[PDB]
């Protein structure tokens, strides 16, 4: 069974890394039920380009009948070693339709048809709580992030965030601090160094039983489109979504909307004694969200301790 | 009534700032019930030095009968303006035996006989929770400090700490963030810039209804002896003492010991699922301390919200 998916893995890397096929091109290929293995084993360039869904080239073209066999065989041979190269770094490619693929992602209209993974894949199949927010939080947003995640200590939950500046990085840092496994869904390929000084955090995430996850091909750069596209994954994986600090018509609003479309539970942190803002009121109105008081405790619980 | 204490204030400043009398010398003076006003109005140097408790000088000495009147009158005149100078900066001098002096400090064997104050003095008479710890905390100590103080939101408590690097600064920063009035007890005189970038925090403390407090004379530098001496104040003011992160045979252990001697309530933060350390076990053994779980909430309270 292993060898079937490894052949599809190598075909994906062949088209992506060697021939440079776009994410979108390969996505709609897989969306149609076309397997990359049968694209790379095409015996003509016409067949190649038909299955790949691009505009067929006329003559003259540098790819032709005279050099097709080597073009095909050399790319298959190249990609087979390239996958062992990525396996050696601890990366796994999880394909849609395989046993390792998590059910939750098939709630999406556009499920990822492949995933690059580094770390503990079994977390995708277990309870997850998304913690996400602005890349430019206030001091209180940073605290609420940690306070929220501390509530899940010794639960069966892991955390999910996007490894981005601000709330997301504070979410991962908090999960690590409290020894909650955390999942980072990237807006890049696995090879990128974004965000700054990310290689150590990714290391600690993996060392603490966490997971690095991305739908994007190894060398895909960060982009505003890549982030919004990735947030459908974050919403789908989040059994509960907790947007800590966020404005409407923001990145995180997309995630919250998606979570509402996916009928995920939505909790909104509110510090004791403070007034909900319209983004919170929006979530209670639209998405049937729920306030989560921080602290959840009352001061009466503190009084019990002081005066025994 | 105001003018009686202002005269004692000016006499204290006269001896301290003009003539350079030590903290300890003036402390034992006041400990005996000698008022500084009557020292500065002494008509001989023999009387001056007898009341001040120092070794009486023989002749020849530059202070003598021929220049005594001016020495006395010029220092009284100088100090009267010097107090208006400190009043203008918002400083108040609170004397032991005056209505503004807080009762809690008379639980000390060695109560401060004067206090310099900037901000809201009425906090000393109300519920206070001390939050103190090492100057070199771990990441978790910094969080626990904030989590502990968040429990007192919308309580009638203010916070008390020593405005020192580490836990103390995180305690003040947390109180400010959650809008809990905070009291900083200095290990210096009010004129010092210690610790680094302290003038803005002192400003925000005062602007948020907080208080700066010190027993030390205006230009007293920081010292390890000044810090341990000041922690008897912090213990006395703390109706509840919460040492967040601390080793035994540390600065903060002195405070905790004192708090035990003063029979203050002692709470010790313990993150959920973690084992008490011997410093915590020491406090439960000796000082009848109590664990305060962080969070105080259970995960069952989170489950209630998720699945309504
Ligand atoms: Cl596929
Ligand atoms: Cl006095």
């Amino acid at each position: 069974e292993t060898a079937r998916w490894n052949t599809e893995s190598a075909a994906l890397l062949a088209l992506s890394e060697i021939h440079g096929v776009s994410y979108w091109t390969l996505y709609k290929v897989a969306q149609k039920g076309i397997r990359f293995r049968d694209i790379v084993t095409s015996q003509t360039l016409a067949n190649f380009e038909y299955l790949l869904g691009v505009k067929l080239h006329r003559q003259p073209y540098y790819l032709n009948e005279g050099n097709w066999s080597v073009f095909r065989d050399s790319m298959i041979s190249t990609a087979k070693i390239l996958l062992t190269h990525y396996h050696n770094s601890g990366y796994k490619i999880i394909h849609h339709g395989s046993p390792s693929y998590p059910d939750k992602l098939n709630d999406l209209s556009e499920p990822p048809f492949w995933l690059f993974a580094q770390g503990n894949v079994s977390l995708l199949d277990k309870k997850c709580v998304g913690v996400v927010g602005t890349r430019n939080p206030t001091a209180l947003g940073i605290y609420l992030t940690q306070a929220v995640i501390s509530q899940f200590i010794d639960s069966d939950y892991s955390t999910v965030s996007g490894l981005a500046y601000g709330i997301d990085q504070s979410a991962h840092e908090a999960s690590l601090l409290f020894k909650i496994p955390t999942i980072a869904v990237l807006g890049t390929g696995v090879n990128s160094n974004y965000p700054k000084n990310s290689g150590e955090m990714r290391g600690h995430i993996v060392n603490n039983g966490g997971l690095i996850l991305t739908e994007y091909l190894p060398n895909q750069k960060p982009s505003q489109e890549n982030f919004v596209r990735r947030n459908r994954i974050q919403a789908a994986l989040s059994d509960v979504l907790i947007p800590v600090e966020w404005g409407l018509k923001s990145g995180t609003s997309h995630t919250v909307r998606y979570a509402a479309q996916l009928k995920r539970a939505i909790l909104c942190p509110l510090l004791r004694g403070t007034t909900p803002q319209e983004e919170i009121k929006h979530a209670l109105s639209e998405y049937s969200a729920t306030i989560m008081n921080i602290p959840l405790s009352d001061f009466k619980d503190v009084q019990s301790l002081i005066k025994s």
